[PDB]
């Protein structure tokens, strides 16, 4: 399928164990596209102070439409110095692996996988 129903849970990031997903734009892009599909994959909600105490390159979720069932359309797009790999629209978080933390909320999406 062209897009994919998925929960993501919500976690803080001071909570956050593994805080990317690699070292070059499109090695993160990949692993949150494999984590994703995994089941294995966390979102930050972002707020002042929180990119800074992640790990770049970045990868978010960001609104590609204006949602199914509740679930919101988005789209990856990543971020390495300043610049952007992807056009999209508002960002809903930052992606990051998910390794046991306790959620605080889920984010219901459609992933344009």
């Amino acid at each position: 399928k062209t897009h994919v129903q998925l929960s993501l849970p919500v976690l803080q990031v001071r909570d956050v164990l593994v805080r990317g997903f690699g070292d070059s734009v499109e090695e993160v892009l990949s692993e949150a596209r494999q984590h994703l599909k995994d089941g294995t994959c966390g979102l930050v909600e972002v707020e002042k102070g929180v990119l800074p105490q992640l790990e770049q390159p970045y990868v978010f979720i960001k609104r590609s439409d204006a949602a199914p069932h509740g679930h919101v359309m988005v789209e990856l797009v990543a971020e390495l110095e300043g610049i952007q790999y992807g056009r999209s629209g508002e960002t809903l978080g930052v992606l990051v692996p998910h390794v046991g933390e306790i959620p605080v909320a889920y984010r219901k999406v459609l992933l344009r996988k």
